[PDB]
This record gives C-alpha cells, sequence and structure tokens, in this order.
C-alpha cells in the first residue's frame, strides 16, 4: 500500500474530472474561441475579486508572467522572501528570463517579512538613481517552505500600505490560496483584496491535472497575454484542461478541509508517541503540511525507512504501508496531504511511523 | 454552415481522443511518473529517429527551448529565414527571452535559403572575435508563410554539410513535419536525419487539443528539461494531453492525405473558374495550404465577403456557407485544411467562392 | 613609411590635445562634478540641437544605451539596416544585452532603407498583439559599410514622418556625423532635427583618443545615465578625455575637408590608371572612405601586397611605402582617411598602388 | 577650506600623471596596438600573479565582465554578500544584463561569509536539476560597506577549498585590493592566489582619473575581450589613461599607508573627545575608512553641519573647514581617506568635528 505525502501535486483526476474533459466544449484559445476556458476565467475572476484572469500551463509561468508584467523597467527589483518558492525552486527565472533583480528578506519564521526590514529596503533606493527601482513586493500564501503557514489578512493589509506608499505593486503567489482561505474560513477574495495581482494553481490541492492562471486588472491581463505567448503558454484547445479545473474549484470547500484534518490528526498522532527522535507542534500545522523535526537520524534515511517494507512491519503492524516523504531541511522532513490520501491512509501512515521509530529508538 | 480554413490549429478533439483523455494513466511528469507521457515520448523518439523527446505545452516553447539549448554562449547567433514563424510570429522571443542574435536570410520563394548566402554568412564571422558566433541554423519544414512548401531531403543534406562544417547545429521547426513526410511519401525520420534537434506539433493537423515536443539526443533533452522548467512548461499530469496526442499520431498517415487532396481540389476548382481576380497555381499546393492571389480587391474584404452570407447566395448557390480565411499578404489570402474540413465542406467553399467572385466581377 | 587607411579610429592625439588633457579641470563625473565633461556636454548639445548629452566611453555603448532607452517594453523591436554597424559589428548586443528584437532591411545601396519596405514593416504589427512592437527606427549617417555614404536631409525627413506616424522613435548612429555635415556644407543640427536621439563619436575623424556621447532630450538623457551606470560607463575624472574631445570638435570643420579631398584624390588617381583589376567611381566617394573593387586577386592578397615592400618597389617608385588596408567584401577593399594621413602620404599610397597593380597586370 | 571624505574616487590627477598622459605612446587598443595599455596589463599581471589582464573603463564593468565570464550557463547562480557593492550599488546588473541569479549571504560583520552557510548553500543544489547551478562565489576585498574591512588570507583559502570542491569559481572584487595588501604588509599576489579572477581599480586610492581591469587566465581574459566589446568598453587610444594608472601603481606602497594613518588618527581623535553622540572603535579602522556611529541626530544632519560653516566656527576653531561626508546607515556616517586629504586636512577635520559636536551636546 502506498501513501504519497511528498506533495499535493500528485493528485490524479477523478471520474467527474475525466468526464468533464471528454465532454468539454473547446475552441482555439489563441483566438479567444474556447468557451470552457472563458468560463473558468470568468468564474475565477469572480472568486478572486479581480477584473480578468488568464489560464496558463503552470503556476511557475503564472508567477513569471506576473513578475515580468510588473517589473518591466530596465533596472527593476523584486522584494521577496529568501525561502519563497520563486526564489528557491524556479531556476532563478526572475533573472535568466525576466532580467529583474531580486532582494530577498527573511521569511522562514511564519512566511511573513519583517515590516521594518521591508520598509528600510523600500526606502533605501526609493528615489536614488544609484539603486534599482523596487516595483514589486512578492508574497506567497500559503508559504510552502515554512510548512504551509497562512498569511493573516492584517499582515497583507500592512504590506500593501507600505508597498503602495513607495510606488510598488504587490503580487501574491497563491499556489495554495484556497488552503489559506479555508483555514481562515473567509472567502478567497478577502486575501486578494490586498494585492494587485495573484497566482492561482489548480494542479495541487484542487486535484486538476494541468493548469494555473494569473489574476488582476484588465490592463495587466491584457499584457499578460503577450507574455504568455512569448513564453509558449498560448495553448489552443485548453478547454479540455479548464473543464477539469472547474470541477476542482467547485469541490474545493469540501475537499480541502479533509486534508487539513488528516494533517492535524497525523501531527497529534506523532505527538502522542512522545518520541525523542520526531517532534511536531500541531499548533504549527495550519494547512495541509506537517514539518517533522528529526534527531539522531538523517532525514533522508527516515524517508528511506518509511518508504521501505520489512517482514517485521507486517508483524507488529499487520499491513505493509509505503509512506512517501521528502527530506526538507538538515533536521526535518515534510508531509503534504491531498485528496488522494484518505483518512484511513493517514492512520496507516501513523502506524508505519510508529514501527519505524520503535525499530531505531535510542 | 461554417468552413474554417484560417488555420489547422482549430482542430477539435474526436471521440477516440476524448475517451483516451478520460482513460489516461497519469502521474506527475515533473517527477517523471506519468506513463502516458513516457509512452508518447518513446514512440515519437522512434518515429523521428532521435534518442529522446520532451513533451511541452506548445510548439512555440519547443522552438524557444531548442534555440536556448543550442545558443547558450554569450554572443551567439541564429541563422534563420526572414519569413519563418520563429522570426515573425513568436514575439521576438529569440531576443527578449533567449538573448540570442538573429541573422535572417531570404526564404519566401520555396522556404529554402540560398546556400551561397548561407555559406557567405557562416564564413563571415566563423573565426573573427568581432562577430557573433553562429551556433544554429534554423529550418522550418513545412514552411508556413510560403504556403506549406516542402523542404527536399537533398536541400536538408546540403544545409547540414554547410552548418556542421562551420561548427553550427541544425534545428528543424517541424510544426507540420508530418505534412511534409506524407507529401514525399517517406518516413519522417528521413527528414530528421539531417538535423540535430527537431520540433513536432500535435495541436495542428494531427488534431490534438494541446501539446508539442522537442526531439534530439539524450544530452540535449536532458538540458531541455531545465529550460522547460524555467519557462513554466513542466506540467504535472500531462498524460491526459499525451493520450490524445498518441491517437493523432496513429491517424496521421490516414488523415493528412485527405487534407492535401481537399486543398488540391480547391486549387484546381478555383483555377477552373478562370477568374481575373483570383489566381492559384495548383503546382504550388504541396501540402494543406493554398495561397490565393487577389486583384482589384483588398484581401481583407475578400475574407469579409466569403465569411458573410446574403440572400442572393442562398439563391444562386442553395446553401449559406461561411468560409473563414486569413489575409496573408497585401495581394494574397491563405487557406489551411484540416480534419474538421470535410471534402463536402471543400465543395461548398468552392461554391461560395464562385458566388463572391461573380458578384464583383470587373 | 606607413600609410594606415584601415580605419579613422587610429587617429593619435596631437600636441594641443595632449596639453588639454594635462591641463584639464576635472572632478567626479559620477557625482556630476567634472567641469570639463559638463563643458563638452553643453557645447555638443548646442552643436547637435539637443537638450542634453551624456559622455560615454565608446560609440558602441552610446548606440546600446539609445536602443535600450527607446526599446524598454518587453517584446520591442528595432527596425535597422542589415549592413549597419550595430547589426553586424557590435556582438549582437541588441539581443544579448538589450533583449530587443531586430528587423533588418536592405541598406547596402546608399545606406538608405526603401521607404515602401519600411512602411510595410512598420504597418505589419503596428497594432496586432501577435507581433513585436516597433519602437525604434535605427539610422546610420554616414553609413560605414556602404563606403561612407551620406544620408540626405529629405530622406531623414521622410523616415521620421513614417516612424512618428506609427508611434516609433528615430535614433541616428552619428559615429561619422561630422563627415556628413561637411559633405553637405550644413550645420550638424540640420541632420539631428530629424531624429529623437543621436550618437556622436570623438575617437574617429575628430582625432580624440577616447570618447563618445548620447544626445537627446532631458528625460532620455536622464534615463541614459542609469543605463550608462549599469553597463559600466560611469567614469570618474573623465574631464581628462573630454578636454581632448573639445579640441577635436573645434578643429572638425578644418580637418575633415582635407580627409575628403585626399580620398577623392586617391579615387581619381586610381581611375587615371585604367587598371582592369581595380575600379572605383569617384562619384561614390562622398566622405573619407573609398571602396575599391578588385578583380582576379583576392582582396586579402591585395592588402598583403600593398602592405609589403620589395626591392623592386624601391626601384620603380623610389620610396618604401607600406599601405595598410582592410578587405571589405569578397570583391572589394576599403580605404579610410583621417588627419594622420597627409596629402603627401596619399600620393605615396597612389604610387605604391601603381607598382603593385603593374607587377600582377594580366 | 574643503576636506572631502565622501569617497576615494574623488582623487584628482597629479602632475606626474598629467605629464604621463601628454607623453603617452598610444595606439588602437581594439587592434591591440596601444603599447602603454600593454605595459599596464603586463605589469598588473605580474603584480597580481595572473596570466593576463584586460583594461576596462570602470571597476563596475570589470565585475560585470567577470560574472558574465563565469556564469554563462543558462540558469547559473552567484553566491555573494548582501552588502557587497555588486549586489547593492551596481543597478542589479547581474540580473538585467548578465541574466544570472544571485544568492546573497550575510556579510556585514567583517565582510566575511559564514563558511557553514556558504557550504549549506553550495550543497543545496549542487547536483539537483531543480536548483540553479552555483558557478561563482563573489568576494570583495576590502569590503566597502563594512568599513574597509580586510579579508584574511586563511578565510580566502577556506572559501576556495569550499567553492572548488562544489565546482564553482571564485572572483574577488579588488576595487581596494591594495588597501588590503598594505594593511597586511604582504604582496597583492598572496590574496589573488585564492581566486580564479580578480578586479582591480585605479580610479580610487591609486589616484588615476579613469580605469580598471580584469585579471585571470589567458582563456578567461580571451573571452573577457568579447564581453568588454559587447558592453562598449573597447576603447581606442586608451594608453592615455593607462599611463596615469602606471604612475599610481608605482606610488601605491607609499601613498596608501598615509591614508590608513590619517584615518586611524581621526578615529583616535574622535575617541579622545568622549562624546556621547559619536562613537568609533579605532580597532575597526583597518584601511582608509572610518564608520562613525551617531546618536540623537540623523546622520544626514551631521553631514549637513560638518559641511556648513558658521561665524562661531571661525571663533572657537580659527579656520572655516567644510568636511564632506556621506550618511551610511540610519545610525552611522562614513569617512574615506585618499591622497588629496593631507594629514593637516585631517587635523582640521577633527577640529570641525569637535566644534559641531559641542554645539549640539546634550
Amino acid at each position: 500500500h502506498m501513501v504519497d505525502l511528498r506533495s499535493d501535486t500528485v493528485t490524479r483526476p477523478g471520474p467527474a474530472m475525466r468526464r468533464a474533459m471528454a465532454e468539454a466544449v473547446v475552441g482555439d484559445d489563441d483566438y479567444g474561441e474556447d468557451p470552457t476556458v472563458h468560463e473558468l476565467q470568468e468564474k475565477a475572476a469572480e472568486l478572486l475579486g479581480v477584473e480578468r484572469t488568464l489560464f496558463v500551463p503552470t503556476n511557475t509561468m503564472a508567477n513569471l508572467i506576473s513578475v515580468m508584467g510588473h517589473c518591466r523597467r530596465r533596472g527593476s527589483q523584486v522584494l521577496l522572501g529568501q525561502e519563497c518558492h520563486l526564489h528557491v525552486y524556479e531556476q532563478g527565472g526572475v533573472a535568466q528570463i525576466a532580467g529583474v533583480h531580486s532582494h530577498p528578506l527573511p521569511d522562514l519564521p511564519y512566511g511573513t517579512l519583517d515590516l521594518n526590514e521591508l520598509e528600510r529596503a523600500l526606502t533605501r533606493g526609493s528615489g536614488s538613481p544609484y539603486h534599482p527601482v523596487c516595483e514589486l513586493v512578492y508574497l506567497e500564501n500559503t508559504h510552502s517552505s515554512a510548512g504551509g503557514r497562512v498569511l493573516p489578512v492584517d499582515y497583507l493589509r500592512q504590506v500593501c500600505l507600505l508597498a503602495h506608499a513607495h510606488g510598488a505593486r504587490v503580487h501574491m503567489d497563491g499556489a495554495r490560496l484556497m488552503n489559506a482561505a479555508v483555514a481562515l474560513r473567509i472567502p478567497p477574495a478577502r486575501l486578494v483584496e490586498h494585492c494587485d495581482s495573484v497566482s492561482f494553481c489548480f494542479s495541487k490541492g484542487l486535484g486538476a491535472p494541468v493548469g494555473a492562471l494569473v489574476g488582476g486588472s484588465k490592463d495587466f491581463i491584457g499584457e499578460a497575454w503577450r507574455l504568455r505567448k512569448a513564453l509558449g503558454g498560448g495553448m489552443r484547445q485548453a478547454g479540455v484542461l479548464a473543464a477539469a479545473a472547474l470541477v476542482g474549484l467547485a469541490e474545493a470547500e469540501e475537499v480541502l478541509p479533509r486534508d487539513h484534518e488528516n494533517a492535524q490528526r497525523f501531527a497529534k498522532g506523532l505527538q502522542d508517541l512522545a518520541s525523542p527522535i520526531c517532534s511536531v507542534d500541531p499548533a504549527t500545522v495550519e494547512t495541509n503540511m506537517v514539518l517533522v523535526q528529526v534527531a539522531g537520524l538523517p532525514p533522508s534515511e527516515l524517508c528511506q525507512r518509511l518508504q521501505a517494507v520489512s517482514a517485521e512491519e507486517v508483524a507488529q503492524t499487520g499491513r505493509a504501508v509505503r509512506v512517501l516523504l521528502f527530506p526538507w531541511t538538515e533536521q526535518s522532513v515534510r508531509a503534504v496531504w491531498h485528496r488522494d490520501v484518505s483518512a484511513q491512509d493517514t492512520e496507516l501512515a501513523l502506524k508505519k511511523w510508529e514501527f519505524v521509530l520503535r525499530q531505531l529508538r535510542p
């Protein structure tokens, strides 16, 4: 048996999604003739509170388009977090493709940036010609590398006040924005109100196979089209993909709460083991991610043992469960939940974790 | 009734394709865990005679990845045609994204480049440090802007001899490579043998909704992966799209011959009208495209009249056919055939053309 | 004896220039505290009829700054000539540094672009989002590769009318602008009136060791400063160089006429030889350059023989003159005059040419 | 009277330098025909222990060329300090020109990078294709923003061991490398032994008006030539500037010690005042810079008062000294010494500082 908690991107299409793709009404999106893509873009615009949206192949391209759309001036700068996904896991595309300078600030704690450090940075070269012009403050909600932490609304409000005062825009990587809205029990628009543009990903917790989009004003999306075209994201009959994304958008408020509960149950379960090797504070499990601190064992070996199966596992547990995880830091692993991990899969992953921990107990 | 000959990208998925998408076995392609994508990449590699292939969202990204993969040296240059699709209809991405210099040579005649001009250009800065280093010769087969002209094998052989002598690679934009192979009645590999890398598009004549790929050696595709990632083409469960592309690849040798026949029938039909306004040489209709020369009427108005319907059309023709076309040059329009244009649609488009021509006859 | 006609860049500083450098009042130009640089920028602004000017190290950087200043929009395009210096002999910097697309048009004939082809190109993607936006028309006066041909004022007037109608700017590479003004016997401002920005080079015919500048409006030069800084052209005590440039600017109207006369004398002299190997039309020698057509001998060997000295040369000529020249095309060489080539040096170069031609006469 | 301690770039040429420029033997450097430039490049290569050197207009271009020379791979990364000059005061050229990603690490303390953080960063994506490839570790000696701190030899040795193990090169911004060599009383080559390439600036403490250069192997300088050309640093008769740089290179070991003594005298003098507003630890004044901590007064106003002159200054001091300084941080100012600040100017600047401090004493 397999329980894959490496990422929520591994979500596979359900039967309602598979039917929607085979029954999609499509056209050439490059000509603006795909009705299902237009339906997705209009519904997502209403959900996010933006004027327009633009369907793209990946959330990577959506972030890259947004940065290029705000930071067009030669000698522009993005203020972002040093552990945000754009700065670490996107090939440095801000530089090698957008040609924009990046100024990273510490964000590990709770995915938030120190408002004092952010103000000092926004003021350093706010008018001096010797410094690059900060045209964008880049935010990520939820913050992936911090464990799926939720950015509060008031923090988002303070960032926009600080950015819009120094003549900068605000973009929010909302690759897991619905995970944040459900955690706060607020409509997603309340978070997007405090930003100029937003990314939104269907291929993670929502369960769609392919797709993301850029949200913003008409003018910003108007120029996002040319950038999508130049990067090679201007597909033809994309309504096949948008049909599946429409299904996941409707099931979001019902599917995502179960991912948060399963992650919280796992964190509480690991805590109830009182192991001197693994330590988790369930109060830090805000969404679908659990960061487990490891001691005395390299995190890679913990993932290797949890993925392997032994005859003694079948003895003291009963089942043979292969738990898939990623080593995150030098002293921690990361578990991500999604709709293909059932609550019974979660209990089985807890039992595998008990067995592995016991077989190496100091 | 609608007969859309603007482009072969408007092909809509058939029932076999719609079923394949709903029945696709998928995984995360970013982890290399989608079996249907791997099946498409292996079959296409055997079809094209390359070591590996890499599925991408669009043929635009496939060309951009190839140029970036060959022209990485700072101060690199691409030798290409001044009417090739990359140089005209791709937002100048060779420059604004790849940062590579372009040297266009005349290609309008038959999509071919003068081998003397190509040799003189390859020799100008072949060793001088004052000139950019030519690292790629860019070819397009079939050539779109010239009317779908087929590049002969011997011409491809001479280009590689000239390019590989001066230390340059050869990439072939094969957005309509199967249209060329069927026209020559040869396996597609015979054309790809004379190039280092190749693009291949499923979303045109093959009929798939979304998808293209890069073909080449293992090492070239190995680095194409990082470039696909940075540009935002690294999708997750792309096996949904690759399932439809596998169907069109199997129906290619049976679907494309009908597109060439319908285009040839139309060109002969227009010729049998002997109109002093429209003139076509059917000998120039090598694939699925027909360039119609217009006189005394702006090509935009000809497209407007062919798209419109009048009561007199219903009189002298019987049916109300809306023929969709694009104005190509200042004195010509362009018609492109595909599997959604039936042979009976072709005859109806001929009758609409007769009516329009007669109602403005000088 | 050496007569170096390879280029007019080989001009060495005179005693008045050497004194001006040692007596220059200088400061930190980066702080705007060098008075001699400010004096040069103000005098050149009055000479060219622009609002401001910005001293730069090379004419290469001046052209690169101008292109970057006009073509900042992502997906911008420059319309230029396929034999202009920017497109051929500047490492493709428009692409690898500015990230701008280039659309070259034929200019070899007389350094001019066909106004019909220029209008058809400016109209192709003037409003379509599928094409790059043409934001600059790039002109070169005098045109180097064509033999120092002068662009007429009326042609410059027609280009601006055509460019400013389609929302594009006009930049003029005036690396040899004074050579054109003296040829037309008009103030240099009459040429710059028909452009938005201009380059101007002191290190060629004017005789300065180092220096060039960008001319334009206050706002354009204001942003040219940031670009000069980013490229590494923001020098400190540049008044040392600007002092020598001020001397050459004052001697221009007296030094350059002698270069045109010496070149014209050489062209007439070569014609009076009636050789079936070398042919020049003196009517094509508009400035300080002479293109000599060669037959039966590779142009490289002609340069080798003219540079070499034999005992038979000392016999039938009397002196041993080493004439330095560059092979230009496959059938032509290029001679460029400057202030370090005296009129007596010109006669000696004619005699060397007679001897070489006679010793291989068919 | 003026005492300008804003920067050491304000050094003006001396009479020996002014004579050297007027007596320089020059040629076209673009053709490699300037003997004085070749003399400077050979002497500097012997001084630095590198194979070749390449004269450039500014130290900004020298750093930009080096980064571009090492980080050519698409998706390359530079590891540097977040307060190094390249990352803060160079328009973000690593991004907007070189297209390279930057990973800044904390360096403020002593200009050094934590070897553990540097190892963790070099190991994160050392082999993973999901991360950019670190091809350069960027060091600055002396570190400007930290107060001219000297990087020890052993630290340089440990950085190269760590960088060369993970397949990265090491470049050292030696804008003030001679200030470090004199401080350590070691030949400059001992520092350059622990790097692959080096920058070296003549226009600061050495006193030359214009000039810098890149040092490295033959192959690295060979490609630096093409990059210098593309950026517009390929000057013609640069031997005018190289003659002055040769004079400053010979006077370095005699001029720079006086700048360190004057700075140390000032730091001790300010300390002997025991003011609760200004505080300096003379042990932190390693070279020609003094960072003065300010309290109760914004650093801009302290610079304003020290620059202004009052009748009460002429009373209690005797002279009217205008001390020029830059505000550095929110709580500190920065003073930089050079050969145009005499030791008697230093004492006068101390007396002005006493007067200003006393007139606002809490």
